[PDB]
């Protein structure tokens, strides 16, 4: 499997996903949903 995040998933906040393109695009790709 490719899709994973990078960093931690408990930092992977909905907070961040929301609005955030680096966690949305580079640490929490899994944990945003963009794969
Ligand atoms: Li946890
Ligand atoms: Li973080
Ligand atoms: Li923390």
């Amino acid at each position: 499997r490719s899709c994973i995040d990078t960093i931690p998933k408990s930092r992977c906040t909905a907070f961040q996903c929301k609005h955030s393109m680096k966690y949305r695009l580079s640490f929490c790709r899994k944990t945003c949903g963009t794969c």
